[PDB]
């Protein structure tokens, strides 16, 4: 038994009203009898043992979210996710099918910063390519993957956190555009609901650091039409990528 804030982030209302039961039932109905016999749906707690092992609160744990969309979008909409209908196929609400195979779902999915001696994040293969933003999230509640899943973690060095419902912008501090893997700005997001103690944002003198600011003329700069969140098709690096 713990504590957890469970979906507070979403911004889906239908998934935020539910009761935590019931989203835990669509998260978990459809896993394999081999799988239930050894996971648990474990949704962070309020208070958790983050990756330097230092004890903090779940919205002090920086995740990260790689994104093609920019903050003009994702500063106004936060991280709405690909399947927001009522009654969506159990394809759909399913976490284990969704952190196997990242196909259209209602989780945002995120990844946690792996702080050692020097910080280290999971990083798309194709983070380098195209227009690129790596979203800085400080949030509550959601559910671990690898907790969930131990041994049958699908990609375990993601070390994803994912949130059924999205992720509202107000638990969204920074964003960091890169074109071709060479940074322009640092996003701010003046919304951010700061819960105090974070560490400061990582700057540099040649980067600069932008406010956003609703439409703003710089803000919406994309690739011409979840790529950058497949697990399997990235690795950990040190998380200073653009600089």
């Amino acid at each position: 038994p713990y504590m957890t804030n469970g979906i507070q982030a979403a911004v889906v209302e239908w998934i935020r009203a539910l009761d935590l039961e019931i989203i835990s039932l669509l998260l978990s109905r459809a896993w394999p009898m081999a799988l239930l016999a050894t996971s648990e749906l474990r949704w962070r707690p309020t208070v958790l043992t983050d990756t330097d092992n230092v004890v903090r609160l779940d919205r002090r744990q920086r995740l990260v979210r790689w994104d093609r969309r920019p903050p003009n979008e994702i500063f106004l909409d936060g991280f709405v996710p690909i399947v927001t209908r009522e009654n969506p196929d159990w394809e759909e609400t399913d976490l284990y099918g969704f952190a196997k195979n990242n196909h259209p779902s209602i989780f945002v999915s995120t990844t946690k910063t792996q702080r050692n001696k020097k910080k280290y994040v999971w990083t798309p293969r194709n983070a380098n390519r195209g227009i690129v933003y790596q979203y800085e999230i400080y949030a509550p509640g959601g559910v671990d993957v690898n907790d969930s899943f131990s041994d049958a973690s699908p990609w375990p060095n993601q070390m994803q956190v994912a949130f059924p419902g999205g992720i509202q912008n107000i638990y969204i501090r920074s964003a960091r555009e890169l074109h071709n893997g060479r940074i322009q700005r640092i996003w701010i997001n003046p919304n951010f609901l700061d819960p105090g103690d974070l560490e400061p944002i990582v700057s540099s003198s040649r980067t600069p650091q932008v406010i956003w600011r609703m439409n703003h003329p710089d803000g919406g700069h994309r690739d011409q039409r979840d790529d950058l969140m497949y697990g399997g098709t990235g690795n950990v690096q040190e998380d200073t990528f653009g600089d």
